């Protein structure tokens, strides 16, 4: 009989937990969890506070008893390990209800213990108005907190998937909201022109968004005076709970009846540094590909561990769901002596932002250069499913690649319908190894309702590579302004559309009147050409590379360009 | 100049004319279309019938004006090219305005004709009221008829997705509507047993749907008494085009206003057979993988041609248009000289059937078992999203495979929800030759609103690979009704689940009671558990066979079952 114990009873340690009693009749298996309940929907938990998931019965998924007769695993709840004895191979265990502390004998142990939200050095921050969200509890005091403190207005600070959710709910509830994030955009795995689409999507519901700021000082102020009827005050604006005074990065003063803070979390591994187990250089357990720590009879899942990056192989911490239930799956079975390999994260994410859904998978622009990769870019805006059929909406996406082995290094997309579908079918992709002239034999589900004879992704795999071989030259929003003498700007746009705003000094000739007026135009200069999307772009990029022109075209055209700044 | 000839100009023509004009400025391009409109949207023209797309020009996607401002291109409406001769690339034409015919010379040619709809030797088949649909005139004969015949009862022939879309076209205009098929099934891309859940869902709508029922007869009959107000009759369910009379395969007489034949369609071969180019043996034009037929100069593609499956590498016919797209496209690049291959059709389709999708990739089970390919399937019956999230639906998913190599033959998926995204994840897969155990790294997007935490596609690859590990022991649905002496059937469902159907003679054990109550069961017979979906199944074919039972599991569970009779 193995003796497996579990720290953290959710994503990973539920997980593995499950799994193991279907490995094994015979095994022991003993799962602690500090809080009140094991398997809950942290996911669902924003919202829960919005309404939109009504009952708070739908987020508690098992119960101990039910983990009991189903899996015959004992759940200890209000249970929290504080120590592990490596050697001797026990655990100490805290009894959280009335303090006293038990040991506990292991074969094997398994830590997924999470990731906590991060604590930012803000003077003032911890009072009774700011709440981080991690679990149920801290759901309840958040809601606590807006019922009783009446909250009109409330901030929140960082603009990752926490924040944006957060941002939602609370202008779901009617409350007036700031959202203060101190990088130049939103959600950090698109590039900052994908996110552009939801700034301005945050910006249209009325939400005050403050890129490039950050929080400096908290001041709360208790409030010491109650309004009354009985006095013939007006007591519907009023706050009892109090105040709070935000200062600025640019010294700009911000007032708030309700801070949260969501800047992001960081793995717990204070058991794990205390027992001596290996911490990588981002901070997280350090794990082999079989999910096992420095001490080999010690695993570890989940937001408290570094991955390898599916496309770079580097550690990164990447705290999802997806990879953390398969890894607790995994570990498992490894610690029935199966030895199953990882294989390493994409990183493969998606959020809802307002009616728009913005999705990614694999590296970014940013990540890109930062490692020193070489890599090419293309933008496409295409209907979502046949335009002539209703509620078509564009998908924007953008497709990162090698220029030269059209190696598929990541995609994102952003629009209103079939984003989750986009970024699936990249991530199924790129994790099988398709390249991007691959992409182009793509055969995906086609009816009006649904799709369009050649997708989204067929599109961009077009664009991409006619760059690749030669059959397309191009230039990019950010190269677009600085023009030289030998370069001559055109828009093949209709002149009707140029009203809705275009570039600065463009000669005017409609791509479908160019092939009659083109000795209007100078061989002797390179033409740079842009239309709406980039479509009608190429079409006129051909017709003069086809007559002898140097010329480019501008990827992603207008539309990329505008929301890029 | 080459000078490049285009027979038909829809999906294939008109894909490769505008890529031949994005290759070269010099080449001559003519392309003749017989009827007067050129880039239309055939899948718009059932959905411009119910009025869902409300105007007609939303249907025509360019005109001959559009393409010569655009690319350059002759098109020539009303021209039917009525022969080719080879030797002297001569191709003969008739002005169907006149009648009057002239020569055209090529240096190389496309046909892309397409595939008409198929003619059935019925007696009385040809009439006023009896249709099928291609194209716009066909279309508004319908219309016509609909109007002019106050058409309040029709009848459509073929379950296939075009006679699917013209039924739920007529039962929106408020028509009552009877959908007769030849086989047990609507839709053959998927199997019978997923086909159950569209019988179910049409019936739900009131149609009057004849499975296994050929028509026999059809007696037209003029009508020869016009009601009216002024001799004092009710003239609201008159129908001043006549009645149709039809007589059904075992004797009953079927009474209608219209008649819709929808049995498929056939490719336009008569030019092909006539200039000598060899034909396949399933009756379209033979091409090489550059889309070239016997003669060295001329390409066919689309729904005139054969293609390669993508699994078997034998002869098919898949009438699809995203195909139709890519292979002109690539034909228009083999004409100058790139020598591209198209890499085989693995038919990916999807069918609106009312609130459902039923869709399909790869091979289906009539097909494998047809070729005598060893397989083996799973279903899932698993939430569209996390079922936390409003709007959460089930999907009911079957994928077949190779039980020891783990290849992917094929997937179906049926329900209200995120099917076309299933499909296109499955058609990714397959295409880029993914095994059944490599689906289970897939890592997809999880927000609530879009997915779970492990998908659909990763539920189905676990419960495979269990499969081909030795982890699962399988039973199916047509093999359950058997059983011997030395076999014992559980449910594990909870006892009020009984109430809404079970399995004759079923001992139930519930599975949470299982691990207390297993003795039970005796230890000599195999123990044949089912559960709802399959889910609870597992977990209790686990328990048993960790203690040393033999046992199998009933994959879909009794849902799979139940839509199977
Ligand atoms: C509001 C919110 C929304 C999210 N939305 C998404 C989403 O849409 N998509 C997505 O992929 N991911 C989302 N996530 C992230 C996903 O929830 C996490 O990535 C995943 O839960 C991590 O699983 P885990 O098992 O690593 O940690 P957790 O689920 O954090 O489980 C760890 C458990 O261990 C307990 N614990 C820690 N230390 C001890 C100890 N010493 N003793 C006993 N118990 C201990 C903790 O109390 C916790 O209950 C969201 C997270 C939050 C907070
Ligand atoms: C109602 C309907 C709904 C459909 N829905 C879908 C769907 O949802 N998804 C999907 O993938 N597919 C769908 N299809 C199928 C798809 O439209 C076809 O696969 C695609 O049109 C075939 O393209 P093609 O170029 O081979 O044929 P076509 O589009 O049929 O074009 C051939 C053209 O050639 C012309 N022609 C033929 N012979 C001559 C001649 N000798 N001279 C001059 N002209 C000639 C014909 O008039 C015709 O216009 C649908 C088809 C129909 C009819
Ligand atoms: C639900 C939870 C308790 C684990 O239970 P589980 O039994 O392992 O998970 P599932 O219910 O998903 O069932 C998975 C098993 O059922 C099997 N299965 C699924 N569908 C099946 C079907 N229809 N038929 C037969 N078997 C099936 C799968 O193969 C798998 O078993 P395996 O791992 O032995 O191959 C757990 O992952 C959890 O607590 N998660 C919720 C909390 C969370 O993830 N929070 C993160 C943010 S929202
Ligand atoms: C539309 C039709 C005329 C062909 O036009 P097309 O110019 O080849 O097709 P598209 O608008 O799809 O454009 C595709 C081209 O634009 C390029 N492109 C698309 N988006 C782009 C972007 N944003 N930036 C740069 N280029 C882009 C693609 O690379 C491709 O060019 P390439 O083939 O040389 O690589 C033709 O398919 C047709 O008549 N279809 C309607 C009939 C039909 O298909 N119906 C069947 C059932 S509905
Ligand atoms: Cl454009
Ligand atoms: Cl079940």
């Amino acid at each position: 009989m193995k003796k497996i114990l579990i720290i953290g009873g959710v994503a990973g340690g539920a997980s593995a937990a499950a799994r193991a009693r279907r490995l094994s009749e015979t095994a022991e298996i003993i799962m602690f969890e500090r809080g009140e309940y094991v398997s809950f929907a942290n996911s669902g938990l924003p919202y829960h506070i919005s309404g939109e998931i009504a009952q708070r019965s739908a987020l508690v998924l098992q119960t101990p008893e039910s983990f009991k007769a189903r899996f015959n695993v004992e759940v200890r709840v209000k249970h929290e390990v504080v120590a592990i004895d490596r050697a001797a191979k026990l655990v100490t265990v805290r009894r959280l209800l009335d303090g006293s502390e038990y040991q506990e004998s292991y074969d094997t142990l398994l830590l997924s213990p999470g990731a906590a939200p991060i604590v930012p050095p803000i003077p003032g921050v911890d009072n009774p108005l700011t709440h981080s969200l991690r679990n149920i509890p801290d759901m309840d005091r958040i809601l606590q907190t807006i019922q009783m403190n009446n909250v009109e207005h409330a901030t929140v600070v960082g603009g990752g998937f926490i924040g944006l959710e957060m941002m939602e709910s609370l202008h779901h509830l009617g409350i007036k909201t700031t959202l203060l994030e101190l990088a130049d955009q939103v959600m950090t795995p698109v590039d900052r022109e994908m996110a552009g689409f939801a700034h301005q999507a945050i910006r249209d519901q009325g939400v005050d968004l403050r890129l490039g700021t950050a929080l400096s000082e908290v001041s709360y102020q208790v409030q010491t005076h109650v309004a009354s009827d009985a006095a013939g005050e007006d007591t519907a604006h009023q706050h009892i709970k109090g105040h709070l005074s935000l200062t600025l990065s640019n010294g700009e003063l911000l007032e708030t009846d309700l801070l949260i803070m969501a800047i992001g979390v960081r793995p717990e591994t204070q058991l794990a540094r205390d027992a001596g187990l290996a911490i990588g250089e981002l901070g997280g357990i350090k794990v082999n590909a079989m999910m096992q720590t420095s001490d080999p009879a010690i695993y570890a899942v989940g937001d408290a561990v570094e991955e390898q990056d599916f496309v770079t192989g580097q550690a990164c911490l990447v705290p999802l769901a997806g990879p953390a239930n398969r890894q607790g799956r995994m570990a498992a079975d490894n610690m029935f002596g199966r030895e199953e390999r990882y294989q390493g994260t994409q990183g493969t994410a998606i959020c809802k932002v307002f009616d728009l859904a913005v999705g990614a998978t694999g590296k970014n622009e940013k990540q890109l250069k930062q490692a020193g990769i070489a890599f090419e870019k293309v933008y496409v805006h295409t209907a979502s499913h046949a335009s002539y059929y209703p509620g078509a909406e564009v998908v924007s996406f953008k497709l990162l690649f090698d220029p030269v082995k059209g190696t598929i290094f990541g995609a994102q997309a952003v629009g209103k319908d079939g984003i989750d579908k986009r970024i699936d079918v990249m991530a199924v992709a790129q994790r099988a190894g398709m390249t991007v002239e691959q992409l182009q034999h793509l055969e995906l589900s086609y009816a009006p309702p649904y799709g369009s004879a050649k997708d989204v992704i067929n599109q961009a795999a077009f664009v991409a590579s006619n760059i690749i071989k030669g059959d397309a030259t191009p230039i990019h929003f950010d190269q677009i302004d600085n023009l030289s003498e030998d370069q001559l700007l055109l828009d093949v746009r209709n002149p009707g559309e140029l009203q809705n705003g275009g570039l600065e000094g463009a000669v005017n000739i409609p791509v479908d009147e160019l092939r009659d007026r083109m000795h209007e135009l100078p061989k002797d200069k390179e033409i740079i050409i842009f239309s709406q999307v980039g479509l009608r772009g190429n079409v006129a990029y051909r017709q003069l590379v086809n007559n002898g022109y140097r010329a480019r075209n501008l990827i992603g055209g207008y539309r990329t360009y505008k929301f890029a700044s």
